[PDB]
């Protein structure tokens, strides 16, 4: 093994990221306004907009779930806060028209009651939400989910980085299968533990593991450019969960921060110290963006101009789409 | 596939640009003044050097296209204003003296009204002049216009990635087909669609679709050094298209801007915000450079210095050099 | 050979170090508050944490030589001092409780009165500390210490970058094999000398040549984050030497230093001038960090961490995880 | 081929530098100290150390040739001077004891003048100077050189990147070829023509040219560090001839410049502007450094260090070590 050792599997693949391809244009009759943007969230549900935002304190409550769903996108409200908190911005959110929602829950003692209390909310969609889905409480969570409220909630599990994890989710009943594990933003699990997977690698393998079983896969984090969202498609991905990219906005939560003449939000990983209240991810800010309305306008912007580029009609035939490898110097 | 997924074509190839080639010196007779820089610019047209000015508003106007004409290589004057002003800009540039000029063409309503105005003033190369000529409109228009017109009019199509749309340029009747999708200085293509082709790759792979036909290719965009010219060339080219090389001329359009003691000039991509009036160009600046005679002097100066070291007695044999591939350490 | 020449074991390997490569999360039913951290530093002395402080003026006395054995690891005494005085360090420590120490020792020529001395102290581990242990006379000390002492006294050699240079140390007797030549924070060996060797390709193929001999690792120097830790040990090592992560701790030698409102400690190799009193060293310094306890449970949690992602339930199980390799842009 | 065309030997090698390779240790019994540091500057010359400077006006007068061949090492006189001047300077070398001096001539109009007036005052080493050295002219001057005074002095040609060129210097009668187009620290070659080749690959090719016929390879430029005189000599060159390395020593001509509270010399390339008086060289600064004879102990020391790592007892079994290719990241 020209790398080291005498075993060829210790390294097991190249992991490529966001940043180490490109979509290649190809023939099209598909102009940018007239591309077909939406796409499998879940098996059952099709959002207008192939866009999430993150279940994140400082990304997700209920006037970014609101205004995601009113886009074409949706929320997952985020879980830092007590049960009755997070159904009580379920109902907020529900009760603004017929508008798409969802929650994420954990695995831990108070997670089912959680579940329960989001269901009776009128939940749309339960995102088991946990930084290693490849285990057991995991899986059986998602499964209990399926077999108990399946047949009127769609149930997400993540994340995973692996084909192998997504086929288990897949096995255990998951309705869509959430990747990324290293990619955020915020994210120090790379740092702190030395683990992660290249996010456009992750997709690919975890794709290979869901699409032959008709399960969409949910791209997480290291999203940082409208063009991200396309590469993440043309991966294979059916829609893309933003963070970073929503964290600026006015219907995110938290204050207006002035530093050095400029405006900036408070951004964090819910691994973060502040958010845990051994972490693994920071505190910081991102630049203020304005209204979500307008950044959502500029990033689906950004991926009609892929779709036209790369002659997709539709987001099942950008995840057709070729790419080409860049260098460095690129 | 080491990089992920089962199919082996979904990373297509990998993409070299400028800064991963150097070319390689050769056995040599041809001093650099001795060098012949003469080049298609299309099937029938030989230009003493082979450099075109970009088709923009901070490039290439009147003034732009009479002093490239007199340095031996042509402009290509831009299409952001109206068609009379534009017919009026090739008809100033023709009376003085026998001087080549083209004019950039689009595929939309007025482009046919505005090919023939052109046409008119005695124009003698249009260039259709878009974002992604791999579409049956684009095709149309190149076979449309070298029906009509092409007996007096050489016909350029753009801009193209890959062989396959090379190839269809050629099918269609285009005198020279133009490369570069997402390497322009000023392109945001790259992260707002996350589209685009290192260029030493495009061109290789346009070059395999157009020379066995006769056909010229025009490398356009991401030229930042004159050796990146002869880069271009030797990857198979036959001419280069600078943008930000030449808008920091004297000749360029738009007024010196003062910044911290410095001279710049503004140069903006024609889908930059400002001048659409989802942007795909970023407004910008470029150091002050002086005289346009001046500027060209330097770049051919480097271009006749690779040809002394590779040996190339004309762009026809630099079109045969060698290239070594480097590493980001290089 | 498409690097050079026709030779193609010029360039024998290539060589990644811990920024090269990521674990893979896997299957797990770890929780890493749960996983079993404890590891071999040799053949007979297991630690309860896998973490040894470096042999450096600026790094371990007795102060932190105390302190790394109480938190579960242990300290190896720096050798640039008098032997009564380095001999009195071991005592002082044994004076502390049950607390396991060991001692650098070098091969010059008061090395073996050196070794006599920190034996009559009570020494529990003897760690010959060279710069190039692929030497008959490093070989040779290691072999008499063993036969001499080696039934009370465990005997580290050092340092190897090879599986070669490894492999001569076991066979010498050593009871455990040191590997880092080149990739210390304060090494300069690399541009001094030009020589070195990637870490992670460095351990892979100590390992090679220690683990079929039931002969642990020791993974020294390059360390510069929790994450890895793990790396190393995935890659097979059994424990990590640490000098830089460990220099900012309120236990090291030295004093503090203020500079631009910040707290700092001195690090220096002890190839630096400084040191010495041609250096292969730099004198520098590194962010105070508070005490080491704190220090090491931050370092400890990230592992656990690791282990936990990995569905490592001991560190003999973190040794058989896997990789991936990731590019320049990860 | 998967960078592009159909034309596998288009791009035809990866070309590696300096720091893309790091000597690996290898068993060894050779202390540095005790190291033999002799090499071939040419077929019959032996120096001391195998260390040469460049023969440029900022490096290499008279003061500079008799301060290295007092360090073991010698000077080549640059050409930039009236011939009388260049000739009085070989004087003075001679006059201060039997000490070795080269000479650099061009093959312009007045280089066989230049050449014949050197050998009169007794010169060593002629050095045939020039950019491309691939060419029928550099390759008769030498040729007529060898033969006309190559009884009483020896002939270097240069400079060469490919083995190709290599072989036809060695086919003209060269003793020694100088291998380096595009590494300068002063060079702007590769930006103003786009030519260069990385100089461990190109000194591995000359290498491949010269060896098998007896001849030593010089490598020339691109040397930043002591460890990058090991690698190239590891790389399979006899010699490494040294620019910027020396051009901060007391001994090259020029004055001490004062910038910033910090001492410098002026380093220009000989293709600068104002060496000249299309410039392919940059007029520059390196920090003083002092002496020539401590900077020399300093070179010479890494260079032993190298040696005692790899096991290499002279400069000929220094030429047989190997490499580890590293990444970016390393
Ligand atoms: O603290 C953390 N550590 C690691 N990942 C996190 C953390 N907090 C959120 N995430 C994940 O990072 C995603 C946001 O990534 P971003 O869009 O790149 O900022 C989220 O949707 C989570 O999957
Ligand atoms: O807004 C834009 N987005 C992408 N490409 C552009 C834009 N404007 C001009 N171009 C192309 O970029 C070329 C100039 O590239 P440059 O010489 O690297 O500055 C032009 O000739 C166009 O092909
Ligand atoms: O001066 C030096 N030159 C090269 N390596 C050194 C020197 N001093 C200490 N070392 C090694 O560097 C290790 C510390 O590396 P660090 O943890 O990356 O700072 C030590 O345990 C030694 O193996
Ligand atoms: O102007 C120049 N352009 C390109 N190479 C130069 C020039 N001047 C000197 N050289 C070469 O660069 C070498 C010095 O390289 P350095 O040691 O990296 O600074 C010299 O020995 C020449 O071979
Ligand atoms: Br601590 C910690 C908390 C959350 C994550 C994560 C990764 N992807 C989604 N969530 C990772 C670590
Ligand atoms: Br067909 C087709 C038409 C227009 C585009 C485009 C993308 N960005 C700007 N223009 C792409 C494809
Ligand atoms: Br919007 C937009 C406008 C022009 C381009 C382009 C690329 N190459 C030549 N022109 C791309 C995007
Ligand atoms: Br033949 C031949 C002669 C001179 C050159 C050259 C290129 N740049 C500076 N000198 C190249 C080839
Ligand atoms: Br000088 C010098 C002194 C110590 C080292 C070293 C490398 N790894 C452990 N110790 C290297 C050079
Ligand atoms: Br099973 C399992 C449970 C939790 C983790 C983890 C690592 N970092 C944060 N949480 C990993 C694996
Ligand atoms: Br202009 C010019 C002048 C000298 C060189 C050179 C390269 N290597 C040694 N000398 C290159 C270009
Ligand atoms: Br054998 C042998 C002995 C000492 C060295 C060395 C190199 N740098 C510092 N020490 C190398 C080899």
């Amino acid at each position: 093994v020209p790398t080291g050792g005498d075993d060829p599997t210790k390294i097991a693949m190249l992991g490529l990221t966001f940043d180490d391809v490109l979509l290649l244009p190809a023939a099209s009759d598909v102009l940018p306004a007239n591309a077909d943007t939406s796409s499998q969230l879940t098996k059952k549900i099709r959002l207008k907009v192939p866009l999430v935002s993150s279940a994140m304190d400082t990304v997700t409550e209920a006037r970014m779930a609101i205004a995601m769903a009113r886009a074409g996108g949706m929320g997952v409200l985020h879980r830092n806060l007590p049960v009755a908190e997070q159904a009580a911005q379920v109902e907020t959110v529900k009760r603004s028209g017929g508008l798409l929602v969802g929650a994420a829950v954990g695995v831990g003692d108070d997670a089912w009651e959680r579940a329960m209390a989001l269901r009776d909310a009128g939940v749309d969609v339960l995102v088991v939400d946990t930084a290693h889905a490849h285990n057991r409480k995991v899986l059986d969570m998602v499964h209990r989910l399926k077999t108990t409220v399946g047949d009127e909630i769609e149930v997400v599990g993540g994340n995973v980085a692996t084909r192998a994890a997504a086929a288990a989710l897949v096995e255990a009943g998951a309705d869509a299968v959430k990747v990324g594990v290293g990619p955020g933003s915020i994210c120090t699990t790379r740092v702190v533990a030395g683990v992660g997977a290249p996010q456009i690698t992750a997709i690919l393998e975890a794709v290979a593991a869901c699409a032959p079983h008709g399960v969409p896969v949910i791209a997480d984090g290291g999203l940082q450019y409208s063009g991200d969202i396309a590469k993440a498609l043309a991966a294979g991905a059916s829609t893309a969960m933003l963070g970073s990219l929503l964290a600026g906005t006015a219907e995110s939560p938290g204050e207006l921060i002035l530093v050095n003449g400029k405006q900036f939000k408070s951004y964090r990983g819910m691994g973060s110290l502040g958010a845990m209240q051994v972490p693994e991810g920071i505190e910081g800010r991102v630049p203020f963006r304005g209204p979500l309305s307008t950044v959502i306008h500029q990033l689906v912007g950004g991926l009609r101009a892929a779709m036209g580029y790369t002659g997709s009609a539709t987001i099942e035939e950008l995840q057709q789409a070729q790419f080409v490898q860049i260098t460095a110097a690129g």
